[PDB]
């Protein structure tokens, strides 16, 4: 059941073109338009139709355990942000009996916790907002992987690693579903502290060529506004 | 393990269940001073996910339960953010789909947006319509239950599909606040004679599992800088 990768960019990797796990990926995963999306980037690939999917979601987990399991030295936890990447780190770290830290935004972790810089993503200039971490959930000593759904200019994965260097522990790999390449999204954790993280893989299962003009998932019709009350819903069953 | 009927259609682990005294080991609750949230005990979920004995705990007790059922469970439905944590690890086991129960300006596509709701400390929940509908079979999952609003935002959604609410779900219920009561009297009682089960209750934060840091001076939250003169 193994899947291979390759390398696109200078450690930033995705599934071959070939790869059976890639081809399950483009029956699913469908992009919104700005007229049906929470953020007008011009194909937003909404997580939900990944999540819906039970063999897609068994296919993610299988091939990171894999990947994990098989490593000469193990990883100690895996760190996933708020609020996307909670939806596929648990699943991994379960099997390989290590745990799952959260990466949140402003400071829904209780207890003594470690802020990022303000971040940025795609569709978000910097403001008062960065991530955060619990003091204390790992350590120099810990192996870790970041996790998250899509990485697209690389703002919140830098994020991520500015909480991994705050432990000074190791970051082994930055895993993600889908990365936007030609955003170039590995630039910024490689070229943070003057390049201490350069040698870390970025390895995301699909790619940009999985939004296709053939998977919007826009609707053809619909009537006004694309948020519809309960009572409106109620009409259409 | 066993499950007790602590008040009308709510039910948590038994006292000697194995799983509650693994929560009683793992479970820390934090102050106001040490916490997000203007409440007397915040139920950190970190430290659950922290511990992948619990977390599997968790998943085995829920695949097992809705496992090999005469009419199974169509879907599994989870909310935004913790809630996210417990849902997809379940769904993957019981081979179905994990549906996204979010805050405003979160889903794509075509979406049903709940009535305003409140929690124990405007903003009302959405989910993707076509996601599951009058055929489905849902559970609800979320991490805590306190006041219960947050799931009454999820008994609307599901209704809006006409879809039947098998179960709602959770890791901790604040029996004190009744958290029933939102969900059980919707539209007049409809939804009445579907059971909560949490795992664990209040009775799991103790004296003992407080975590707050009784010795940390200044602010809680630290720069990467303050954070690396500790290294
Ligand atoms: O920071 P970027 O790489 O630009 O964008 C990816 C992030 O933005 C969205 O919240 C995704 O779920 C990721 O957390
Ligand atoms: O709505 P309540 O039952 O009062 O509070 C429970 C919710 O409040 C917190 O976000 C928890 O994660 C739950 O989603
Ligand atoms: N294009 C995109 N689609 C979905 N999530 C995203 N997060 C950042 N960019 C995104
Ligand atoms: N006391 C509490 N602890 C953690 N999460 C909560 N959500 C609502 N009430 C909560
Ligand atoms: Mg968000």
């Amino acid at each position: 059941h193994h899947m291979s990768l390759v390398e696109v960019l200078p450690n930033y990797f995705t599934l071959s073109k070939d790869s059976p796990l890639r081809k399950k990926f483009e029956k699913v995963y469908k992009w919104y338009s700005p007229a049906f999306s929470p953020h007008d980037v011009p194909r937003f690939a909404e997580v939900g139709n990944i999540t819906e999917n039970p063999e897609v979601m068994r296919g993610i987990r299988d091939f990171f355990v894999d990947r994990y399991k098989n490593l000469q030295q193990p990883i100690t936890h895996i760190l996933g942000f708020d609020s996307r990447g909670f939806l596929l780190g648990p699943m991994i770290a379960v099997e390989l009996n290590v745990p799952f830290v959260l990466i949140r935004k402003a400071n829904k972790i209780a207890g003594v916790i470690i802020k990022s810089e303000p971040y940025t993503k795609e569709y978000a200039a910097e403001s008062e907002e960065c991530m955060t971490v619990r003091f204390g959930s790992f350590d120099k000593n810990s192996r870790v992987v970041l996790i998250d759904d899509v990485i697209a200019t690389g703002g919140t994965m830098l994020a991520g690693v500015q909480l991994v260097d705050a432990c000074g522990a190791t970051l082994v790999e930055v895993a993600g579903i889908l990365g936007l390449t030609f955003l170039k999204g590995t630039q910024p954790a490689h070229t943070f502290a003057g390049g201490r993280y350069s040698n870390v893989p970025f390895v995301t299962l699909v790619d940009e060529t999985v939004l296709s003009d053939e998977n919007c998932g826009d609707p053809l019709h619909h009537k006004g506004s694309r948020i519809i009350s309960c009572a409106e819903a109620k009409k259409l069953i």
